[PDB]
């Protein structure tokens, strides 16, 4: 028993982190096979970031201008290309620690682990969710760009995020491993304000199920609701609409606990309207939304 | 910017996890050099756990009764001994992935990362704190015993915890790597109730400093207090007393933010007396106490 915000074991990703330097800018790179992936803004100075023309800035760079270091050994760069907002640096050595991997583009509400790195060295691992406004609330300082987000399915690492930007509001923006930003963000130091950070309803419900499985049941009430009635309350509280697809995804948690999804929705509706009244659920005084239904099933069943 | 509950990168510890089976009981072991450390209750059946005589139960076990598997390869056990509540199984092969390591016994209030494992396989990593009542609030299911807690200082892993028990209240108990339980707990399936789970005051203050560094400043007030006045309020709210040693440890955070430790104590005192009023600090509606002052400095400076 017990339920924790849990990241994937990071070892497989640690074996992929490298340091990438271009001129005076140093950030992180991801070494998979004989390619090093990194944010294309490695070629910019902080001044260039105000209004960069990446294609133009890249013409002034050759293979030998990208310095790649894995541990304390230098990798030889034999090619470089820009794919969307990432640079792919072909090196002459395949990463011997390359795990089985995939590049996936996740949907808002999906969670993942981030291995925060500085100078190609891992500092820590934490669990994030892609917010409904396509930002992530991470912990990233100067030099953390190129740190990646991932999920692991047994031995296959699905890379879903690469860190690029910190918006003026202190929230984070980045790309998938094909270099496409999540949301409308751009790799330019300019006014980029985020949209509404709504709560991931399906994740809150999955976490309420985890709370019941772990003995925290005070919030269970004698009511039920419908998707339409629930969604009227959800809109009012800046919660994402719940669809029949979300109800389907919560099916196994409903079956395991004997609590119908719409009954849990009614419990959630009362929590929104009445508040927590100084009480806690799984040690939290707010409704947690960074556990997907799959994460709850995995953690509650011990998936390795 | 941003502040997250962050665990250490777990790779170094993943390379140490093995599966240990004795009869019908399977749990995790920690392989360092040519020794595998595991909870001595691996020799018990669930029935033995009610009132086990470990020395007696151990007489019926030989080296060949301990099955140790690292990945999918079996290790040969050439010796076994009991040290307090852990078994040390000498194997004929030194773990080739043994990191630089130390065995440390931590004090209450200290944080660490847990690599939750099942059948010697890592499932996830999360950050814990040794509670003032010597329990930890982890996420551990059947088969997770032998999972370890650790801190990393650059390349040296300091192992501080090994999982042994889940108390009837769903909180966790375990030992250091010398097999001595933290607190008054025993490896027996019997009534063991935990003491008061007080809040780690020095950790809450360090986290309030992290909140200021990251822009969350609404809670800063126009007051100051003294250690004695603060401690009268702390006692009332089940917060640990704050000592001059804690004030000293918070010195660098006070210097970085220009906020005197006693002023932050006064802010905390008002948060206790007035409540959060529906507001959040670093995305939390309660005062977080599982970040030490050292963790705040590390995360806010990017220590790798
Ligand atoms: C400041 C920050 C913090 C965390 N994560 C990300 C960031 N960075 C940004 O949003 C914007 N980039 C910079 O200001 C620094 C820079 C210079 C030259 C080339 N690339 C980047
Ligand atoms: C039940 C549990 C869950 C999480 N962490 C720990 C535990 N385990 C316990 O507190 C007590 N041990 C058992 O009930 C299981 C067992 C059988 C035979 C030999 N050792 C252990």
């Amino acid at each position: 028993s017990g339920f924790r915000k849990m990241a994937f074991p990071s070892g497989k990703v640690e074996g992929c982190m490298v340091q990438v330097t271009c001129g005076t800018t140093t950030l992180n790179g991801l070494w998979l096979d004989d390619v090093v992936y990194c944010p294309r803004h490695v070629i910019c100075t902080s001044e260039d970031m105000l209004n960069p023309n990446y294609e133009d800035l890249l013409i002034r760079k050759s293979n030998h201008n990208f310095l790649v270091q894995a541990g304390n050994v230098q990798l030889r760069v034999i090619g470089h290309s820009m794919q969307n907002c990432v640079l792919k640096l072909k090196v002459d050595t395949a990463n011997p620690k390359t795990p089985k991997y995939k590049f996936v583009r996740i949907q808002p509400g999906q969670t993942f682990s981030v291995l925060a790195c500085y100078n190609g060295s891992p500092s820590g691992v934490y669990q994030c969710a892609m917010r409904p406004n396509f930002t992530i609330k991470g912990s990233f300082l100067n030099g953390s760009c190129g740190s990646v987000g991932f999920n692991i399915d047994y031995d296959c690492v699905s890379f879903c995020y690469m860190h690029h930007m910190e918006l003026p509001t202190g929230v984070h923006a980045g790309t998938d491993l094909e270099g496409n930003f999540y949301g409308p963000f751009v790799d330019r130091q300019t006014a980029q304000a985020a949209g509404t950070d709504t709560t991931i309803t399906v994740n809150v419900l999955a976490w309420l199920y985890a709370a019941v499985i772990n003995g925290d049941r005070w919030f269970l009430n004698r009511f039920t609701t419908t998707l339409n009635d629930f969604n009227l309350v959800a809109m009012k509280y800046n919660y994402e609409p719940l669809t029949q697809d979300h109800v389907d995804i919560l099916g196994p948690l409903s079956a395991q606990t004997g609590i119908a999804v719409l009954d849990m929705c009614a419990s959630l509706k009362e929590l929104l309207q009445n508040g927590m009244n100084g009480r806690t659920i799984l040690g939290s005084a707010l409704l947690e939304d960074e556990f997907t239904p799959f994460d709850v099933v995995r953690q509650c069943s011990g998936v390795t």
